Formats: C-alpha cells, structure tokens, sequence
C-alpha cells in the first residue's frame, strides 16, 4: 500500500509510487527521475500513463521497455495541463532528466514536490519566483548540519589535476570509474576530456548513456576498451581485487591502476578538506573516494526553504524512524523562527 507522502491530495496524482499495484485513484503516474528506489516496479507490462520528463522518458522505452503509448514526455518551464490540473516540471540540479514538479490544485493551493535535488541559488530564479508555495515534499537526504561536503566544481577540479598529474608522470596507467546508476557522468568526462581519450565502458552502460541526451555524446564514449585510458566498472569491482583482474584483462599495456569511487558523504567529511584527501594503495593500484553529490548539502537545503517560506513541510527521506522525523521538525522550526514566516 502505497504511503500518504506519495500522494497528492486533491488530484488523481501520484508521485514515484510504483511498487504499489494498481493505486485506487490514480489516473496519473508521475516519475521525477531514473533512479531504482524511484522506478521500483516498472516494466514492459504496465499500462497506465506515465509523466515525466524527455530523458527519463528515453530510459524507460530502451531500458525498462514500457510500452511507447504509455509514456507521456513534458517540457521543462512550461505551463502544462494534465486530466484538467496544471503542472510545471523544473530542473531537479540531480541526474540527468531529474525533475521537481510544480502542481496548482483546482482548490487554489499550490505544492512543489523536489523528487530527489541539490539545492542552488539559481533555483530562486525560476518559475518558482512567481508566487507562493502552501506545501512541500522536502528532499532531505541531508536534514542536518553534519551534512557538509565541496562543490561539484571543486570536486572536479580535484579529479582533474590528479588524473592529469598521474598520467603525465606515468603514460602507462590507467584511469578507472566507478558507476552503478546515471547522474554524476561530470567526473568520467572531465577526467577523459584532460586526457584526450575516449570514456570506454559495457555495451549496457553504453545504452544507458545514449539515452541522456547529451551534447556531442558520440565525440565522448565508446565500447572499444582498447582504445580508450579512461574505463568504466562496475562500483562492487572498485577494489584491490576487482582492479587487479581487471589489469590483467589489458594485456600489459597498462602497469598501474588510478580509480575514482564517487561517494555521497562519508564521515571523512568532516575532518578532511577535498584538497587534503589521500587514497588507498596496494602496490600499483592506487583507489580515491571523492565525494560528489547530487542532493543538498545541509546549508543549501537551508537556504532554499527560508528563501521559499512554505506553509508546510513533508519530508520524503529519512521518515522510517521517530527520531529522524523528530530531528527534523526541530530544523524546521528553527529555520522558521530565524527567517520569520
Ligand atoms: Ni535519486
């Protein structure tokens, strides 16, 4: 049975409910973005209307094969109407085709629903301006202030300089990266683009990545391993073990390993500065834990709810124990006593 942080009152609407059944109710399905925990329970055999954006709508044909006739695309920064109710889809800053979703109910309340996001500055600047939000469906990932880690630019800017270093000293490694679901595709590419290599990967991966509508894609990646000095593994094979068969597999034409595992927050967080961080090494296999995000940081979560000043709040992470629920209410309270709404 599908939880009531998953509905939308007032409408036929669901949002990421699909490990339900068949929801009474629904008329109308929405997705924010291909990410499993999200999608669970799709397939070929569904028919009942998905919404959802043009990337995500990609996924779901070539990868899941949900029928073409069910699947129902929208434009992002564009008043749509849906079974009478109008909505707007706006960049989520999370993986690719992730979107927040904008409903105006007939009643005259107004909720925005973030899927999964990280929070920007830049989001003040949208559609969102123009008028007054009563309820939101909050990721909070990160509801609390522990919760720090770098910019995404400055993340990459990491893996940039250490990729380009190791590979100038060394003309014989080989960069590996690891992956186990879209978004975060920025640490891959900017790493091979200073290499003026390829990104090689699985034919699968490979399929995955052709869906995403990105810029000059074919320029970027390739099922040619052996052309390529940037590879992409599986996440479970980022380890001494994993990399160390996957060198054999080269045919000496490699004689060491540098690996990137992009991580969300680890504890290390909270001592290191991304400047600082080391790997771990075993003989010629050198393995770096960066920690790229695609959710809010504690301060940027922050920073959107007080600019937004919304009614109500709905977390829709962390909601499985009394404590997380009751951690969080207490941030936003604060947040509303500093800000004054
Ligand atoms: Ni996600």
């Amino acid at each position: 049975t599908c939880p009531f942080y998953k509905k939308i009152p007032g409408t036929g609407f669901t949002v990421d409910a699909f490990q339900y059944g068949v929801v009474e109710g629904c008329t109308a399905y929405f997705l924010t973005h291909f990410h499993s925990d999200h999608y669970a329970g799709l397939s070929k055999h569904f028919t009942f209307p998905v919404y959802c954006s043009e990337i995500t709508g990609n996924l779901l044909k070539n990868k899941l094969h949900v029928q073409e006739q069910y699947i129902h695309p929208l434009p992002l920064d564009t008043e749509c109407i849906v079974n009478g109710v109008k909505v707007v889809l706006l960049d989520a800053n999370h993986c690719p085709g992730a979107v927040m979703i904008l409903f105006y109910l007939p009643n005259g309340t107004v909720i925005l629903h973030t899927g999964d996001f990280r929070a920007d500055p830049s989001m003040e600047r949208s559609l969102l301006a123009d008028q007054k939000v009563h309820m939101l469906y909050l990721d909070t990932t990160y509801c609390s202030p522990e919760y720090t880690f770098p910019s995404q630019q400055e993340v990459i800017r990491f893996a940039i300089n250490t990729a380009f270093e190791a590979v100038t000293l060394n003309p014989h490694a080989l960069v590996v990266c690891g992956t186990y679901s879209i978004g975060k595709e920025k640490v891959f590419l900017a790493i091979a683009d200073v290499l003026g290599s390829k990104v090689g990967m699985s034919q699968e991966k490979y399929k995955t990545l052709q869906c995403l509508n990105i810029p000059e894609i074919n320029s970027l990646i390739t099922t040619d391993m052996c052309s390529s000095l940037v590879h992409l593994l599986p996440m479970m094979q980022i380890n001494f073990k994993g990399l160390q068969s996957h060198l054999k597999k080269c045919g000496g034409k490699y004689n060491q390993i540098l690996a990137f595992r992009p991580t969300g927050w680890t504890h290390s967080n909270k001592f290191t500065r991304i400047a600082d961080v080391i790997p771990q090494t075993k003989g010629n296999i050198s393995i770096y834990g960066i920690p790229y995000s695609e959710h809010s940081s504690y301060l940027e979560m922050k920073r959107f709810v007080q600019w937004l000043k919304p009614q109500k709040i709905i977390p829709t992470v962390n909601v499985g124990t009394w404590k997380s629920r009751s951690t969080m209410e207490k941030y936003f309270r604060e947040w509303k006593l500093e800000a004054g709404y």
